[PDB]
C-alpha cells in the first residue's frame, strides 16, 4: 500500500515523465502496478495514477466491476473523436470529501502502451472515456477543480 498524495503537494501539479522502454516488461514496473492496485482497492477507487503514489510516470490504471475494464496504461495519448462534450460527476482520491460536476469530451481515442510494451489503441464512450480523461489529466498536473466551469456544482460530498 501507498500514501495518497492530497491537493495542495507540488507532486501533483508536476507534468510526468514517460515509463522508459528498459522498464517495459520489468518486474520493477510490475511491483509498481501491483501496489498501484492494492491502494486503489483499499480506498475504494476506480483509478490511480502514479502521481498521486508520488511516482513520477505516465502510467495509471482504472477500472471496476458502467462497466470498464481493469487496464494499466502507460505513455498515453487521447484524441477526442467529436466535439460533444458531457457533464458527470467526479470526485478524486487526492480531493477527499469533495464531488463536482466537470464537462468532458463524450468520446475519445486512446493509445499507449501495456506494461509489456505491447500498444494499446481503444475508442470508447461516456463514463470509460470520462475516467480515462481524469486519470490522463493526473499526467498533465492537472485536478479536476482547474476543470470546473460551473461552480454551483462543487461541494462537498457530505452536503451535496
Ligand atoms: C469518474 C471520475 C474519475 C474517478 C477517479 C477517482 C480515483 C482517482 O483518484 N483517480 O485518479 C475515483 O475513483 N473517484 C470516485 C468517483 O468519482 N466515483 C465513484 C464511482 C463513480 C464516480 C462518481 O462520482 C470516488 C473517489 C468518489
Ligand atoms: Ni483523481
Amino acid at each position: 500500500i501507498r500514501e495518497i498524495l492530497k491537493m495542495g503537494d507540488e507532486r501533483l501539479l508536476r507534468i510526468a515523465q514517460p515509463v522508459p522502454s528498459e522498464l517495459l516488461g520489468s518486474e520493477e514496473l510490475q511491483r509498481l502496478i501491483d501496489d498501484m492496485f492494492e491502494t486503489m482497492h483499499h480506498v475504494g477507487g476506480v483509478g490511480l495514477a502514479a502521481p498521486q503514489i508520488g511516482v513520477d510516470l505516465q502510467l495509471v490504471i482504472f477500472g471496476f466491476e458502467p462497466a470498464v475494464p481493469p487496464t494499466i496504461l502507460l505513455n498515453p495519448r487521447i484524441t477526442p473523436l467529436d466535439d460533444e462534450m458531457e457533464e458527470g460527476w467526479e470526485g478524486c482520491l487526492s480531493v477527499p470529501g469533495l464531488r463536482g460536476a466537470v464537462s468532458r469530451h463524450r468520446r475519445i481515442r486512446y493509445q499507449g502502451l501495456d506494461p509489456q510494451g505491447q500498444p494499446i489503441d481503444r475508442s470508447v464512450e461516456g463514463f470509460h472515456a470520462r475516467v480515462v480523461q481524469h486519470e490522463c489529466d493526473h499526467l498533465i498536473g492537472r485536478l479536476y477543480p482547474s476543470r470546473i466551469t460551473d461552480f454551483s456544482k462543487f461541494g462537498f460530498t457530505e452536503v451535496l
